[PDB]
């Protein structure tokens, strides 16, 4: 009972899943209005055909695109490239931290009928349903980060579909997030606090992680080992973010646990030059957790099927709609 | 002498009563397609933008320039759709805003000033349909962004012909900051319009503007909140001033030798999403007339004033035909 972006799919059909991904990170209507700032739209899609189906060979069936209206999600890019990569991608709703003038100055209750205007009937007028909410803070949330927090809790409830977010970890938003999901009346087990990687303290994530909240180790890649990608990712390295996931089933939280690569194939929202940085960082791209974090576990002493059941069972719970 | 119109090319002869300063929606980027219901549906909304500009051709209007940018939500599919509908041609606009998303507001001035060669040059989005005015905009001092916008927006004019459009906080004297960044490109004040000129009583700024050689936008002549005082949003929006008091400003000018660099609009529109949610029920309860405005109630007004009616023509058609054609 899982929508992506051909049509519903099983628990089964999913298998190894990326919980955090995005096949462009856009800007509402910029992908439309400015193709040729990625070349085409022609040279996006092969793009990210190429590289959905280097993840395909690598392992993953599954990828879950976060991408909100706000970040420019095209649900029909989105078709396009999980047909002529057959890979299954889940498209989302929500509000990230760049929304414009038409969605800030609405009210909790507008903010809701649209978050579930994209669950219940469709995104655009294709008729692709998301199946994931994507929400954002960077600091202390401000007045209009309270009510998008809050309209994707009342979303999720009467849907069933899972919240993800992002958070600033290194000024540990996550707590604040969770004291708002939980007044209203949100269920732990369907959140996943993202961006969780980006701090080394163990000590914040294993008290959520006892609250029943699933810890979102997504940036593995992001390593900035250019004061633009300096500031964007990594102050440590992929070894580093890569030991947080052993250091959470070594407290025995191995079923709240969710990797992924937080890639993407386009970047606008940023400098220039910023893909063509992040391309070389990460030549793997989007196949970098099943061909370079999954071995390195296997390494530093992890077994096989504790990692088959991060990556299968876990984003299979996770995305399934309770 | 030829313009670009979202239905394609015409002659700037067949433009005739031309309303310089509209929108068909004010929203923002993608909303209108990811969001029609706000509108009630997209269907609503073009039914209602429809029976406003033939309301507003039976009046007497033949163009609108709906200066409506890429994150005011421009969506030149629906402006084509209307215009065909109501059969009022309407000038499409590139350019950008106050409320520009990460992606653009990341931009230099060499790459903003190719995304706005792109929508007049060869096209917006994959319609075909060409920008035939620039939009930009300041809402007081200009921030390092909105400077970049406006040298852009000169740069692109300067290589097309096609003249530029402001939005500004007229109160600030915004006008002066921008026509200082333009002229230091090397723009002609000809292809200029400093916009919503009529949301100050200072003329002595106004006039300054004019003589030397900007258009001056009294664009907003229906907006007025009076009557309306214990509503906030509404009284911050639309202002404690009258719709005679922003029409005489059009007198005004006229009186001191300046009927040539005027352009008269009135910053109407059929959807409003970028605001508090009732306004455009308050704005269409204010003025039933809607773009109708203009020819309905502004020029007979200005005729009980002493104000020809050759002048009237020379500022509805032969102003608007001046600074539509590419020079
Ligand atoms: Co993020
Ligand atoms: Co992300
Ligand atoms: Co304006
Ligand atoms: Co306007």
């Amino acid at each position: 009972r899982i929508n992506t972006v051909r049509g519903p799919i099983t628990i089964s059909e999913a298998g190894f899943t990326l919980t955090h991904e995005h096949i462009c990170g856009t800007s509402a209507g910029f992908l439309r209005a400015w193709p040729e700032f990625f070349g085409s739209r022609k040279a996006l899609v092969e793009k990210a055909v190429r590289g959905l189906r280097r993840a395909r060979a690598a392992g993953v069936r599954t990828i879950v695109d976060v991408s909100t209206f706000d970040i420019g999600r095209d649900v029909s890019l989105l078709a396009e490239v999980s047909r002529a990569a057959d890979v299954h991608i889940v498209a989302a709703t929500g509000l990230w931290f760049d929304p414009p003038l038409s969605m800030r100055l609405r009210s909790v209750e507008e903010l809701t009928q649209f978050f579930l205007r994209e669950i219940q009937y469709g995104i655009e007028d294709t008729g692709i349903r998301a199946g994931i909410i994507k929400v954002a803070t960077t600091g202390k949330a401000t007045p209009f980060q309270e009510l998008v927090l809050r309209a994707a809790a009342r979303a999720s409830l009467a849907t069933g579909v899972p919240v993800t977010t992002h958070t600033a970890a290194s000024q540990r938003d996550g707590e604040q997030q969770a004291a708002i999901f939980e007044s209203e009346g949100l269920s732990p087990s369907r959140v996943c606090i993202g961006h969780s990687d980006d701090t080394d303290d163990l000590s914040y994530l294993t008290a959520l992680a006892a609250r029943g909240y699933l810890i979102g180790l997504d940036g593995i890649p992001w390593s900035a080992i250019n004061a633009s990608a300096s500031a964007l990712l990594g102050n440590r390295s992929w070894q580093t973010r890569a030991l947080l996931i052993k250091a959470l089933i070594d407290q025995g939280y191995m079923k709240q646990i969710l990797v992924s690569n937080d890639w993407t194939f386009g970047f606008s929202s940023y400098v220039t030059n910023i893909m063509d940085v992040m391309d070389r960082v990460n030549p793997d791209g989007m196949a970098f957790i099943p061909l370079r974090v999954i071995p390195f576990l296997r390494e530093k002493g992890v077994p096989q099927e504790t990692l088959a059941g991060i990556t299968v069972t876990n984003p299979a719970r996770f995305l399934s709609p309770t």
